[PDB]
């Protein structure tokens, strides 16, 4: 049955948390291999019957945006690289090349004439040009959500299967800044057999090299059996460039980068240039090179050696192809013919390397260690930890999550039908998937690109959001209009999306007001979509032009509602205060929407001349010295004023929250009789070093622990309502808001770091939870991994990615902070959680970007804060490397990442309107998600195919009795099912033909993909 992911600690040879606990981290000079040691080998190890097989693998690292935009690099560099690769490989049958970034390859191939397309297919089919990974990009592994890692992998691999007829089974990830086990998780479930990584902490490379544990079977941290394992090769040296890939001495290896002799504007910083290989020097040069290779080979277990040959945007000039190829050919001819070397060297591909390694393994020549854990936080040298990019450009980090959800919702809503080509659904969805996929690049979501490139990514994502809205609104119109009345124009806007949290209040006034009035329009239909496969209730809000509005469902049942003012915060350069202004012309109506699994529900907002029976009005209290009036147009309740004071609020039966006089949480009381548990929010700032290394887009190099932000006497606004209450405070750089709807609070920070150069703003939580040095952070929204703060490491090393959540706990109490955006964070002392909000850095951090981070813009960060009693929960043992969310924390995370979508009907009357869609959809167990629903066929296909990715998380058992729930069989969601197949996660290979056309549900922590086929 299902593996138990909680109670069995996997036995692995290397467990990265346990390795970290024992390892030294001292940064000692190792000699020519600066972060290693002087490698020694026995010359007699290799002989006539046991040769060293060396694969030199040419490559060219092509960033889809970094210092130039995607299109700029394509025009200036990549189109020439690919064009010359085509010519040289065609003309030189033994030459090889690997290619990773399918975004560029697709951009290129579609501009090729048919003759060149045929030539390209021929060098792929014959194995000279080999795709590695085959994702749209080589994604970041820290900030990226697993759903988008899968999206981009699928976008590239679908392209490759369609046009090149190949599916890579070896992955190549040489540049992401640290590595996540989410990659082997997804890859192994997408048909992969091998992967390669590079950017791991120098101390880890040294430690694994010493034990020859650089090749390992990487399994998930909870995986006791090992079925998730994927063979992984970690490169041993500081870089993937040529000086750091031939062997341990870059002064020697640089001499074998033949692009460094002068005419290309490159040189060797170790001051010895390459020399052209000739008959007079080939024996000497070969001796030097083979010595490097044999040293590198000492670090690995087989007689097969991988020698990458490339660097950033290499293999551009024709003369470069010639100078690398001809010189290496001379070396190979000499080396291979000289028996005393006992080497056979050739150009190869990545798959060739791995195939040969496994042949050696099968021959009993090596056994490989098992490993679990991750490879964060990376440092490339000294104390230069790359934790800055966990937060850099947080506006776009938040936008990634918004677009993530919009892509899912647009693909799901439109999947229910086949669409005529004229509707352009496929075109708009392809654009949206491609722009989101592009952003997963390790200079996109990471915030490590130049300012103008960040703008290009933002513009692309904005177009993607527009494409999603277009598809979603056409889909809603079709799903909720009587079929014999449905009369689409595919260019028309039937609904517009209303999104309360993006870009967010104080970021952009983008929200439409619903305009009602007795002399213009009495009522308006709104529709909510629920992408999750269970019935869901959530409060939703709309802006309306009158406070006297009531809500009904589409059986005309009254729905309880609350009206609140529209508050906006302003930095008053007159009074030098940050304070709220109330609209006199628009108001917020809030009500609970209840929506079917993967479904839609329609409500109606109707104006009246006086207070409606089922609508209540919030009270408002402005706490500040020297108040002035706050009129609210027609709003029926007068604003109250007071001097700053502590206050307490409770919505529904939910927790009671107490706040300081500065408007920051101080305690949470779960129930009437329970204790007020200290939980204190605080804002602090980190600075930058005046001496030595400066923080920049990649590096976090604080000048000591953070200092409290001086708050002064901030203005605090308290809104108290039956359905929703909140406390908001205008702090320097942050409007901080705590919202209560009757369960775990929502936190929203409108963060505007303004002109505070060399400042990183952090939000900290201080509690009495006896967490010690332990805390938990997630990896890619997929899993929670145990972290241990280590005082042998500097502060910035104890920062980890917080892509979706983090928690601390003791025997009795847990505090979980869920996020709607990836940010960096830590627990720097027992009982603390902290998460960086934004950072503004005046200096470059010497990794090639050539700028600081001075392009900040206001961003609305969102969170849920979940305090829970956990003494009754069945948790993993002390030695287990994983943690797991509770039901409430998981639901809270879903509320941030996949909220209900809200649609406002755009014209006066919707003829043929329907009340609901999806009422008959199964309401699946709470731990199960339909992560993806995507129709895979266009309308002309006789057999329609729809793909589903199902993910089951693992939630802690804490004694809440399990309810019923319906089995979800995705293969029967659409009618006329003719076949149901389990597939790889990319949908590209059929793995199992399913009995009865029934797709089984998956085990905890497992993800599966199914494709249903339908006669049409
Ligand atoms: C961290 S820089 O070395 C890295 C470059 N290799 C380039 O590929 C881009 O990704 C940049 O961030
Ligand atoms: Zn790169």
């Amino acid at each position: 049955q299902c593996q138990d992911v909680v109670q069995d600690v996997p036995n692995v040879d290397v467990q990265m948390l346990e390795l970290y606990d024992r390892m030294s981290f001292k940064d000692i000079d190792g000699g020519v291999w600066k972060q290693g040691w002087n490698i020694k080998y026995d010359p007699l190890k290799y002989n006539a019957h046991h040769k060293l097989k060396v694969f030199v693998v040419p490559h060219s690292h092509n960033d889809p945006g970094w210092i130039q935009t995607f299109e700029e690099y394509y025009q200036h560099d990549t189109k020439h690289i690919l064009s010359n690769a085509l010519r040289h490989l065609h003309d030189n049958p033994e030459m090889k090349f690997i290619w990773a970034e399918i975004s560029y390859f697709a951009r290129f191939y579609h501009d090729l004439g048919e003759n060149k397309k045929l030539q390209m297919k021929s060098i792929v089919k014959n194995g000279q040009l080999e795709f590695v990974t085959g994702g749209w990009v080589m994604p970041d592994e820290a900030n990226s959500h697993w759903r988008n890692v899968l999206l981009q992998l699928t976008e590239g691999q679908t392209w490759l299967k369609q046009f090149m007829n190949v599916t890579p089974t070896a992955s190549w990830a040489i540049d992401p800044f640290g590595h996540s086990p989410t990659m082997p998780y997804i890859l192994q479930k997408s048909g992969f057999k091998n992967m390669l990584i590079q950017r791991t902490h120098y101390s880890v490379k040294k430690e694994l090299a010493q034990q020859r544990q650089l090749e390992f079977l990487w399994r998930q941290i909870w995986d006791n059996k090992g079925d998730t394992a994927l063979f992984t090769h970690m490169m041993p040296f500081y870089s993937y460039d040529i000086p750091h890939t031939c062997g341990p001495d870059p002064k020697v290896c640089c001499q074998f980068d033949f692009k460094r002799m002068g005419s290309f504007g490159l040189s060797c910083p170790w001051k010895v240039p390459p020399r052209t290989i000739s008959d007079q020097n080939v024996a000497a040069r070969s001796d030097l090179l083979v010595d490097q290779w044999k040293k590198k080979a000492e670090l690995y277990r087989t007689n097969v050696l991988l020698i990458p040959l490339g660097d950033d945007f290499r293999f551009k000039q024709n003369t470069e192809w010639d100078v690398q190829r001809v010189n290496y050919e001379r070396l190979f001819e000499h080396i291979n013919s000289q028996a005393h070397f006992n080497v056979q060297a050739q150009f190869g591909t990545l798959q060739e390397y791995f195939d040969a390694v496994h042949q050696a393994e099968r021959a009993g020549q090596a056994e490989f260690p098992t490993l679990s854990g991750d490879f964060f936080t990376y440092a490339d040298r000294s104390d230069n930890y790359w934790s800055g990019y966990y937060t850099s450009r947080p506006y776009h980090k938040r936008m990634d999550r918004v677009l993530m959800h919009y892509v899912r919702a647009a693909e799901m809503l439109s999947a229910w039908h086949s669409w005529d080509g004229m509707a352009r659904i496929e075109e708009r969805l392809e654009q949206a998937r491609r722009e989101l996929s592009l952003f997963q690049h390790h200079d996109g979501i990471t915030g490590t690109a130049k300012t103008h490139v960040v703008v290009d990514y933002e513009q692309r994502m904005q177009e993607a959001l527009k494409a999603c809205q277009m598809v979603m609104q056409q889909s809603v119109y079709r799903l909720l209009t009587k079929p014999s009345i449905y009369s689409p124009d595919f260019s028309f806007s039937y609904f517009t999306l209303d999104d309360s949290r993006w870009p967010g209040s104080g970021v952009e006034d983008s929200r439409t007001t619903i305009i009602l009035g007795e002399d213009i329009l009495p009522s308006k239909h709104v529709v909510m979509h629920n992408t999750l496969p269970h019935w869901r209730e959530q409060l939703v809000d709309f802006y309306v032009s009158s406070p006297f509005v009531s809500v009904t469902d589409l059986a005309n049942n009254p729905v309880e509602a609350q009206v609140s003012p529209v508050w906006s915060w302003h930095h008053d350069t007159l009074t030098k205060t940050i304070h709220p202004q109330g609209s006199t012309t628009k108001y917020r109506i809030i009500f609970k929407a209840r929506v079917p699994p993967m479904g839609l529900a329609t409500y109606v907002l109707t104006i009246s001349d006086s207070k409606p029976e089922h609508t209540s009005y919030a009270s408002n209290l402005l706490l500040r010295k020297n108040p002035t009036s706050l009129p609210l147009g027609q709003y029926p309740e007068d604003v109250k004023f007071g001097d700053p004071r502590e206050i307490s609020l409770r919505v529904g039966n939910g927790p009671t929250l107490a706040f300081s006089e500065q408007g920051l949480l101080k305690s949470i009381q779960l129930t009437q009789d329970s204790p007020h548990v200290p939980v204190h929010f605080k804002f602090l700032k980190y600075g930058v070093r005046s001496h030595g290394d400066r923080s920049g887009a990649y590096l976090f190099l604080p000048n000591g622990p953070a200092s409290p932000v001086e708050l002064g006497q901030p203005v605090v606004l308290v809104t108290k309502g039956k359905l929703e209450s909140s406390v908001s405070v205008g702090l320097p750089s942050v409007v901080h808001q705590t919202i209560m709807r009757g369960g775990a609070p929502e936190i929203r920070n409108l963060v505007d770091i303004g002109s505070l150069d060399n400042t990183e703003i952090v939000m900290r939580l201080e509690t009495h939870i006896d967490s010690g040095d332990i805390f938990y952070t997630d990896l890619n929204g997929l899993q929670f991994i145990k972290r241990r703060r280590l005082d042998k490491l500097p502060l910035q090393a104890n920062y980890y990615p917080i892509p979706s959540g983090m928690f601390i706990e003791d025997a009795n109490t847990r505090l979980t902070l869920l996020t709607g955006q990836p940010l960096g964070g830590s627990s720097l002392a027992s009982g603390e959680l902290e998460i960086m909000q934004d950072r503004r850095l005046a200096s470059d951090d010497e990794r090639g970007l050539g700028q600081g981070v001075l392009d900040n813009k206001p961003v609305l960060h969102i969170y849920r804060l979940v305090l829970e009693k956990v003494n009754n929960c069945v948790r993993p043992s002390k030695l287990h490397p994983a943690g797991y969310l509770t039901s409430a924390a998981h639901k809270a995370s879903q509320s941030l990442l996949d909220p209900l979508d809200k649609f406002i009907f755009a014209e006066n009357e919707w003829i043929g309107a329907q009340g609901q869609f999806g009422g008959d959809h199964p309401s699946a167990r709470e731990d199960l998600d339909v992560s993806v629903m995507r129709r895979l066929t266009k309308s002309s296909a006789k057999t329609q195919r729809v793909g589903y990715v199902l993910h089951r998380t693992n939630l802690m058992q804490c004694g809440t009795p399990e309810e019923h729930t319906q089995k979800l069989d995705v293969c029967h969601l659409l009618p006329n099912v003719a076949r149901c197949e389990r597939t790889t996660l990319t949908f590209l290979q059929n793995l199992e033909h399913l009995d009865g056309m029934v797709a089984p549900e998956v085990c905890p922590m497992e993800t599966a993909a199914y494709v249903s086929s339908h006669s049409s």
